């Protein structure tokens, strides 16, 4: 009915990744503004057509969302939803983190998030603050589906075995292991969104034996650096959710009922 409501004015990029580029989007005729991901499929054909594919399966407040695409040739065009708050790693502030109701309310909505993608099956599998945006009401939001994957499909589970993620984010089960569960791997990783949130800062490099932050942290010296400057509370759930052992390790679930996650810490929105 309406001429030109099809018509999106790029107006500024919001950042160029390694595969392509994102753009803000504003339509010629609402003014509306949504995320446009562009991308040379001749710069991947397969890899790109799962990430759209998984993002027709999301629909929840805590997770990007996707409006649809555009072939176009060979550069595909996702329509996501615009996240005017950025990315929660620009939230956390170099060797300090932030307010603790703050990083509560966070990782509050990050579980929500997490919650609802297992429960149908998928896993994210790159969980950090560069994946995690905000949107005008400080809301987080779940972004790039780029990784991805099924993990549950008819009821049945599969194990995963492919090597993927960011070495600071990842489960030592991953680097030690030929197979493993997908959800206690999101688990870890979103401990680890917790302690940087908490502490401005990461823990160690990889979580590997060799490496001597991670061996510490296993040997309880939580006087150092990292460990001293969060919380005998939250500090309590960290020790629950990052446990080499995967099967040992915290589940969501039991995340819920954690003294830490359910300690009244942060009021609601200032005047609402």
């Amino acid at each position: 009915a309406v001429p030109f409501v099809e018509d999106w004015d790029l107006v500024q990029t919001l950042g160029e990744g390694a595969y392509g580029e994102v753009q803000l989007a504003v339509n010629r005729v609402t003014e509306e503004a949504v995320a446009v991901k562009i991308v040379d499929m001749k710069r991947c054909p397969e890899n790109i057509k799962k990430e759209i594919c998984i993002n027709k399966m999301l629909n929840h407040e805590n997770v990007v969302k996707f409006y649809g695409h555009r072939r176009e040739g060979n550069i595909q065009y996702l329509f996501l939803e615009y996240c005017s708050g950025g990315e929660l790693f620009d939230r956390i502030e170099p060797d300090i983190g932030m307010p603790e109701p703050d990083a509560q309310r966070f990782f509050h909505q990050l579980m929500a998030g997490v919650v609802y993608l297992h429960g149908i099956g998928i896993t994210h599998r790159d969980i950090k603050p560069e994946n995690l945006l905000l949107d005008e009401r400080d809301n987080l939001k779940i972004s790039d589906f780029g990784l991805a994957t099924v993990f549950r499909y008819n009821n049945r589970e599969r194990l995963l075995n492919k090597m993927c993620g960011t070495l600071p984010y990842v489960a030592p089960e991953l680097l030690k292991r030929r197979e493993f569960h997908a959800e206690p791997v999101d688990v870890w990783s979103c401990g680890i969104v917790l302690t940087a949130m908490l502490a401005g800062e990461l823990p160690w490099d990889q979580p590997s034996d060799s490496c001597q932050e991670y061996s510490d942290w296993k040997e309880k010296k939580t006087y150092l650096n990292p460990w001293k400057k969060i919380d005998s509370a939250p500090l309590a759930l960290l020790h629950k959710i990052l446990v080499e052992n995967p099967s040992a390790r915290i589940t969501i679930p039991d995340i819920k009922k954690d003294r830490w996650y359910n300690k009244p810490l942060k009021k609601g929105a200032k005047r609402p």
